[PDB]
């Protein structure tokens, strides 16, 4: 007789810059306790729209996905966050689990896969003469999904809980830099995109988003970033970044998505990661723990009450 | 995925747990103490650590009592996350800070009633003198402060501190962090209520939340509380201090202030967080947690 009602939300089998179907979620959750409703068409498309089934106290735990690793290091992880929020009777929420980053390697293009083990040297020898890579563009790691839960009000998204993807792995990354990590919970910052430079900063909350690598905000559907142009015209080098707002790479990292995404490098330095994105709690809800880093690959959304 | 958490091991109020309380509690687990069992190490838990690694490190202080109206919520303590190189063998030493009593319910008649409303006693005395010296009480002790330390040619050396909550008074801030072991870890001031207690001090008063060196203990309530009416409400190991009808201070590496006279209007304040520059701050000190402190160490994850 144990009161805990528990549903797990999960990509669905889903990977990469575009969420899951509703097909997909009805395998995944097939004689499971929970029943989605998966958008297919506009900002929607790949969230899962779930009926509250009574009033009553829930919790709700976030994790984003991790970012990209590069060509040739610990991936960035995502981070988790936990939320009490107040729910009623046939209540829609909405949740975005993040997809994974893209990793630069492996590739079944052989030059680039030459690359990826060792035996091609092409951007190493560029870089000994430049400060950025300028012709063998790519092996940037793609930024990290967030993972959003919100609801409607009149219209309106209202966000419950965010938690931040990690920044995709630069090419050439080789130390970690320690960049503490941010949770927001004032509605009147600005949920805005990161910085795009030659890889894409992550998407946000509500942004406009133009560029190809750019993470797009979660207003907007939440696609994965493309990587730069150099980067597939050279050799076809594609590191997109994740579902919920992952940069794509360049030589250097994809910003995670996030409430505000993660800024990319100005310029396409090898050694340069793109930053996670900030997590969001809503003053709505009862914050329950800080965002901590979380080990797997893509997201998931863990939704709680007692009876 | 491995972590170890470190609680309370089920021990409540001024006193940390036993050898016993912590078997009991970790049983089953992959978590296993030596608690000192007298001395200032008495209630704290030594653990030693399994392997040469880079580990995050999360403190979390214990929240403060409540005080004589329960919409009031209780001022909740400090998470500290830090990032730590530490070797194999290595003995680190963790004191999870324990919750300030709150004043109400109680069990005595004549208590009950005055937490219920049907007993205006207090009221009475604020409005006839002004100040409250004859029926003193009702005041939440401190929160303490969680504390994770290792021991370096005999000399206790802080690693993270998360301060516990003030108080709340009977008739009822940011986070501070320090980093710079220069700047001293003394206690809280002390009037009618306690201070909390800080990382090494030398406690004097009963009421007062007792340093960490000195064993942590919660503050006693304060005496004419005490003496009127048994209306005892202490602080919470870790350094919590005594209410009187103000609130204590939370533990912390500086203690929190108390109110210098017995005003039933003012809260205790919380204490004073700490990170070593031995470690990294992951993420800004954050105010989180409504119940008695804990400890989460785990492998470093980029």
């Amino acid at each position: 007789f144990d009161p805990t009602v528990h549903w797990l939300f999960t990509t669905c089998g889903a990977s990469g810059p575009h969420g899951p179907t509703q097909a997909q979620c009805n395998n995944a959750y097939q004689n499971s306790n929970l029943s989605v409703e998966v958008g297919s068409e506009g900002p929607l498309k790949g969230i899962q729209i779930w009926k509250v089934p009574a009033t009553d106290t829930y919790s709700i735990s976030g994790y984003g996905a991790a970012g990209g690793k590069g060509g040739k290091m610990m991936r960035s992880h995502g981070v988790s966050v936990l939320g009490i929020f107040n729910l009623e009777k046939d209540d829609m929420l909405y949740i975005l689990v993040g997809q994974q980053g893209e990793d630069a390697c492996p590739s079944t293009n052989q030059l680039i896969q030459k690359v990826c083990i060792g035996e091609n040297n092409v951007i190493e020898e560029e870089i000994r003469v430049n400060r950025s890579v300028h012709e063998w563009a790519g092996g940037g790691g793609g930024g990290g999904g967030a993972t959003y839960v919100f609801k409607m009000k009149d219209g309106v998204p209202v966000p419950l809980i965010i938690a931040a993807g990690g920044g995709g792995r630069a090419y050439g990354a080789k130390t970690d830099t320690f960049h503490p990590e941010r949770l927001e919970n004032n509605s009147s910052v600005l949920g805005l995109n990161g910085n795009s430079g030659a890889a894409g900063g992550g998407g946000g909350w509500n942004d406009n988003t133009s560029l190809l690598w750019a993470g797009k905000s979660l207003q907007e559907g939440a696609t994965g970033g493309h990587s730069c142009p150099q980067a597939m015209k050279k050799w076809g080098w594609e590191t997109r970044g994740g579902f919920g707002g992952g940069g794509g790479g360049c030589s250097s990292g994809g910003g995670g998505g996030g409430y505000i995404g993660g800024n990319a490098a100005s310029n396409n330095d090898p050694e340069m990661d793109g930053e996670d994105g900030v997590s969001f709690i809503s003053p709505l809800g009862i914050l329950y723990t800080p965002a901590l880093k979380v080990m797997e690959g893509h997201g998931e959304v863990n939704i709680k009450h007692y009876l």
